[PDB]
């Protein structure tokens, strides 16, 4: 149901970006400040945004995967 | 330095492309990804390895546009793996 999904999308979105602050905090220096702060920034954004629709998280999420997904895996590198 | 930047674009796309392509090929996620997942990623990966092998002296920008068609198709699955 609506309510369920809204609060699995949040739920969602914080525990990646919490998981991904202290992932980064075990690579590049200026990668691991892009990390910390694109999540420092979805964290204050979810801190006044607790009650957003489940679309608005979904959208924040992809955000934070977009940047964060490829620096922590290290799938950018190798070829060079 | 343009030449620079061109290069690591490439390079960054070709990284990718195996690296995924190995990644879901691992034994060790056997029912971690759907095979429906893993045939999406495989083929996109192909797919761009592909173009690579017909675009070595493209530029920058086109690696760019590629690399991030090929992120929108693994980024769900590598946050899904992340996440369970």
């Amino acid at each position: 149901n609506a309510a369920a999904e809204r609060v699995s999308a949040k739920n969602a979105l914080e525990s990646y970006a919490f998981n991904m602050k202290s992932a980064v905090e075990d690579i590049s220096e200026a990668d691991k400040k892009k990390v910390l702060d694109k999540c420092q920034e979805v964290i204050s954004w979810l801190d006044a945004n607790t009650l957003a629709e489940k679309d608005e998280f979904e959208h924040k999420r992809k955000e934070l995967e977009q940047v964060c997904n490829p620096i922590i895996s290290g799938l950018y590198q190798g070829a060079g």
